[PDB]
C-alpha cells in the first residue's frame, strides 16, 4: 500500500491547483474589516490563517478534516487489541484528508520508531541541563539541537528548487516527530526521577513508546495516552503555538527551528496550562470542601466562586454551543476504566451542577467545560502527577497538527508572513486621515 | 540624572492612558480591508501590528522615533572618539521615544555589562555542543537555558499583580541583552577558534565589548560594528522575527524564550539568515562584467532560487540601511575587491528582476551589504552573520516587550480557517 509521502505527493498538486484557481477568481473579495480596536486588541475576529486541518464547528466541536470527535472514534483504525485510535492515524488525516488503513497506519509507527534515535549530542544536553530549567525549555532546546540534521537545512544550502522543499521538510518533520515521545521520556526520568530510561520498541506505536519510556507498561495508560495525543493533536490556526509555527516555518526556517518556536508560545501560560490550572482548582476546591462532593456543596462552592468576580476554570466557550466532544471522550475513558476514582467523581459532580449554576448566573454565554476540565484527571490516575510536565505531553501532542501543516505550506510555496504595523502616533494619523476623509 | 527604568517608569502610565482614550473614542474606526488573496499572501499590507519604536515607510524607509539613520547618526550622542552611533542609545530611544544624554548611554551601558556574567550551566552546555550545529541554533539555545534565571517567570509564578508585569520583564530583558555579546563571542570562540574567552570590560559599550570578546581591538572594526548593531536593531512590529517575538511574549512567555522563538524566525533564509545567503551567493560567483553577473542572476532564478539580499516585504526602493553600508565603504575601504563585486552587482540585478516579472521591489536590502563589511575585517565566518543580526535585534525586540507588558497588551490571536471554509465564506459574500 501506499505510503504517507506517496499519497501526500498525489494530493498536494491537487490542493495547490485548488488554491491558486480559487485566489485568481476571489481574491479580491473583501472577507472582513479591519477596525482600530482589532489592531489594538490581538487582531482577534481577523480571518489571519489558512490552515487546512481542522477547524471548530460551533454546533459540533472541533472537527478533523470534516470529522467530528465521533467520526474520528468510529472511523479510523485501532491499535491492536484496542479501541483507541493511533495520532499516527490522525496525522495521516490532517495531512491527506484520507483515512488510512491499518496496514498504512502500522507501517508509519515503524517508520517514526526507525527515526526515534536521538544525537549523542542531544542525550549529553539533556543529560546535564538543571532540574529547576523548566520542562518546556528543555524541551525547545533538545528540539532546536536537532538542527544539525536537518534534511531541509542541508538541501536548502545545496541550493534546490522552490517546487522540491516540501520533500524534505516532510523527511524532517517525521524525524523530529519520531524523536519526540524520547525527547519528553529523557525530561521527565531526568527531572522526576532517576533518569533511567529504557529502550524504544521498534513495533510499538507512538504513544505507547511515550508511556513505556516514561516508565508504565500499563495497557491502559498507554489506551489513555493514544486518547490525549489524538484529541490534543490540532486546533485551528490562530493559536499562539500554531500561529509561531506557522510564522517561522514561512522564512524557511526548518521544522525543528519551527516547532521549538511554536513550543515556546504553548509554553507561556495564558495559552498551554489549561490543564494545570483545572487541576489547581480541584485541588483548592478539594481542601476548602473537606472532600464533601455532594450536590448542595459543590454548587455553593460553584457559587462563591462565581459571585466573588471568578471564574470557574474549563467551564464557558467563547464560541462553542455545547460540552466541547473532547471533554466528553474524557469522561467516557474515566466511566470505563474508573468510575469511583475520587478526583474524578469531584470532576462529575462538578459537571451534573456546574452548567446550570453557570446558566442562573448569566454572565456565561456558553456554560460547557473543555477539554482541559477533564485531562488532569486522567493523568493523574496513572500516576503522572508532575503538573509542570502537562504542557510537554500537550506539546508532544499538537506537534502533529503543526507539522501537518508545515508540510502543507511548503507544498503550496506559501509566502512569509509579514502584515504592516504603525506607531500609536502614526495610527492617530492614520486614523484621522480616515474620519476626515482626506 | 534618571536612568533608563526611573525615565520608562514615568513614560508608560501617559502611553497607557493616551491608547486606552484612543482606542475608547476611535476603535470602531475601519483602518483597511481583508482582502481574499491577503489571506493567502501572508497578510502582505495587513495592519496587524501596534509597534512603537520604528514604522517602515515604502518609499523612504526606516524611521526610528520619526529619525532616518542619519538623523539618528546626528541626534544620538556617540562613543568617545567615534563617528558611528551606539545601539544602546538607539535603545534607549526605542523603549522611551526620547534621545538620552552622553552620561545616561554610559551608565546604561555599564549596567548591561554588569549583568554579562552567564550562569555555568549555560557556559558548560555551549562548550559541549557540536562545531557543526548551526551557530544560529546555538544561540537560540543559550537564551532558552537562561528561563531558568526568569525573574518574570518567578514572579508570575508567585502571583504578582498585572500592574507589575513590566518590572520584572524589564529587568529580564536588560540581564538579557548585558549577556548577548558574551554568549556570541562564545560560540564564535568555541567554534572557530580556542574557545578562550576574555572578561568584560566594565566601561566599555555593547559593540566593543563584542568586538573585544571575538577577539578584536581594530579601532574601524569596533565602529563597523556600532554601526551595524545600530542600524539592524529595529524594522517595525511586522517583520518575521519582531512578530514572532510579540506573539511568544503576548501569551507572557518571559523574555528570554520570547527572544528565543524571535531568533529563530530570523535563523530563516528570507529573514535574517539572507545576510549569510548573500556571502555564500557572491562567493559562488566569484568561483564560477555585466554579461557574467547577468548570466550568474538568470541561472540563479531559472534554478527556482531567490536572489539573495533583494527584495522585500514593504520596501519598494532602494533600503536606506543598504545605503549607510555602502557609506561605511566608501569612507574606509572604496578599493575592496568584494565591495566593487557588490557596486557591480546592483547594478545590474535590479534590470533582471524587473524583466524577470515577480517581484515587487528589484532593489537590493540590507542583507545585501553587511557581510561585505565584515569580510574586510576579517570576519570571514557567514554562520555567524545571522547571530551578529540577532544581538542587534534583540533591542527592538525587547524595547516592544517591555511596553507591551507596561501597557498590558492582548494576546495575539486571529482566526483561521480551511480553504474549503474560505470558499464557503466567499460564496456567502458574493451572493450578497
Ligand atoms: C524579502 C522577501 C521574502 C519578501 O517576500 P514577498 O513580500 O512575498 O515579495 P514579493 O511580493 O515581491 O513576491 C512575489 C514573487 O517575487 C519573488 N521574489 C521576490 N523577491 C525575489 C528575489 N529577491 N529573487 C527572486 N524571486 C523573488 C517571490 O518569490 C514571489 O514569487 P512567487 O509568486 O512565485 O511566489 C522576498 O523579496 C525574498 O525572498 N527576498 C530574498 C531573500 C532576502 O533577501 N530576505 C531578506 C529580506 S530583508
Ligand atoms: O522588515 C522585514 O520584513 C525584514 C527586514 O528587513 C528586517 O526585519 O530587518
Ligand atoms: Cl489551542
Ligand atoms: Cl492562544
Ligand atoms: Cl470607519
Ligand atoms: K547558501
Ligand atoms: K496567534
Ligand atoms: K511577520
Amino acid at each position: 500500500e501506499k505510503t504517507l509521502k506517496e499519497r501526500f505527493s498525489e494530493i498536494y498538486p491537487i490542493h495547490a491547483q485548488d488554491v491558486r484557481q480559487f485566489v485568481k477568481e476571489h481574491g479580491k473579495t473583501k472577507i472582513s474589516d479591519v477596525l482600530l480596536e482589532q489592531v489594538y486588541g490581538g487582531m482577534r475576529g481577523i480571518p489571519g490563517s489558512v490552515w487546512e486541518g481542522s477547524v471548530l464547528d460551533p454546533e459540533d466541536g472541533i472537527r478533523f478534516r470534516g470529522r467530528t470527535i465521533a467520526d474520528i472514534q468510529k472511523d479510523l483504525p485501532k491499535a491492536k487489541g484496542s479501541s483507541q485510535p493511533l495520532p499516527e492515524a490522525l496525522f495521516w488525516l490532517l495531512l491527506t484528508g484520507e483515512v488510512p488503513t491499518q496496514a498504512q497506519v502500522e507501517n508509519l509507527s515503524a517508520d517514526l520508531m526507525s527515526r526515534s534515535e536521538l544525537p549523542s549530542h542531544v542525550v549529553q544536553l539533556l543529560d546535564n541541563l538543571p532540574k529547576d530549567l523548566h520542562p518546556m525549555a528543555q524541551f525547545s532546546i533538545a528540539v532546536t539541537a536537532l538542527e544539525s540534521e536537518s534534511k531541509f537545512a542541508k538541501a536548502y544550502a545545496q541550493g534546490i528548487s522552490k517546487q522540491d522543499y516540501w520533500s524534505y521538510t516532510f523527511e524532517d518533520s517525521l524525524d523530529l516527530l519520531g524523536k519526540l515521545p524520547v525527547i519528553a521520556a529523557k525530561i521527565y526520568r531526568n527531572v522526576f526521577k532517576d533518569g533511567k530510561m529504557g529502550e524504544v520498541d521498534p513495533n510499538a506505536d507512538y504513544a505507547k513508546n511515550l508511556v513505556n519510556l516514561i516508565g508504565s507498561k500499563d495497557e491502559d495508560f498507554v489506551d489513555l495516552m493514544r486518547l490525549y495525543l489524538t484529541i490534543h493533536s490540532d486546533h485551528e490556526g490562530g493559536n499562539v503555538s500554531a500561529h509561531t509555527s506557522h510564522l517561522v516555518g514561512s522564512a524557511l526556517s526548518s521544522p525543528y527551528l519551527s516547532l521549538a518556536s511554536g513550543l515556546n508560545g504553548l509554553a507561556g501560560p495564558l495559552h498551554g496550562r489549561a490543564n494545570q490550572e483545572v487541576l489547581e482548582w480541584l485541588f483548592a476546591l478539594k481542601e476548602e470542601v473537606n472532600d464533601d462532593y455532594s450536590k448542595d456543596t459543590i454548587e455553593k462552592y460553584l457559587w462563591d466562586t462565581l459571585n466573588s468576580g471568578r471564574v470557574i476554570p474549563g467551564y464557558g466557550h467563547a464560541v462553542l454551543r455545547k460540552t466541547d466532544p473532547r471533554y466528553m471522550a474524557q469522561r467516557k475513558f474515566a466511566m470505563d476504566h474508573f468510575p469511583d476514582y475520587e478526583l474524578f467523581k469531584l470532576v462529575s459532580s462538578i459537571y451534573e451542577v456546574a452548567p446550570g449554576v453557570l446558566t442562573e448566573h448569566g454572565k456565561t454565554k456558553n456554560p460547557w467545560p473543555n477539554v482541559d476540565a477533564h485531562s488532569g484527571v486522567l493523568l493523574q490516575y496513572y500516576g503522572l502527577k508532575e503538573s509542570s510536565f502537562y504542557t510537554v505531553l500537550f506539546g508532544v501532542s499538537r506537534a502533529f497538527g503543526i507539522l501537518a501543516q508545515l508540510i502543507t505550506d511548503r507544498a503550496i510555496g506559501a509566502s512569509i508572513e509579514r502584515p504592516k504595523s504603525y506607531s500609536t502616533e502614526k495610527y492617530k494619523e492614520l486614523v484621522k486621515n480616515i474620519e476626515s476623509k482626506l
